[PDB]
C-alpha cells in the first residue's frame, strides 16, 4: 500500500539520505546540496530505519531493514554497503 521511509542527514549543507521501502525493496535517494540522485543502497525489506554519525569528515550510516521478524543491518563506512553484526534478541 503506502511506502515507508526513513531519513538521516549530516553536516550543514547538508547531506540527506532518504530510504524508501516499496513492495519489499528498499532504495535510497541522496542530496548533498546540488540535486537529488539515486544512491547505491538496494536491499530487501518492508520496513526501514536509519541512523548515522560523523567521525571527523567521514560519514557512517547504519540502515535496519526488516522482513517478517528478521532485521538486517547494512553499513556504509565509505566503501560500499556491507552487512553488519546486528542481531535481534530472544
Ligand atoms: O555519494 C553517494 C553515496 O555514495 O553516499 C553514501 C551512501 O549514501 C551511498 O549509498 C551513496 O551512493
Ligand atoms: O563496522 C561495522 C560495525 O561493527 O559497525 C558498528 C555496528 O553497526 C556493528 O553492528 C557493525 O558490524
Amino acid at each position: 500500500s503506502s511506502v515507508q521511509t526513513a531519513a538521516t542527514s549530516w553536516g550543514t549543507v547538508p547531506s540527506i539520505r532518504v530510504y524508501t521501502a516499496n513492495n519489499g525493496k528498499i532504495t535510497e535517494r541522496c542530496w548533498d546540496g546540488k540535486g537529488w540522485y539515486t544512491g547505491a543502497f538496494n536491499e530487501p525489506g518492508d520496513n526501514v530505519s536509519v541512523t548515522s554519525w560523523l567521525v571527523g569528515s567521514a560519514i557512517h550510516i547504519r540502515v535496519y531493514a526488516s522482513t517478517g521478524t528478521t532485521t538486517t543491518e547494512w553499513c556504509w563506512d565509505g566503501n560500499g554497503w556491507t552487512k553488519g553484526a546486528y542481531t535481534a534478541t530472544n
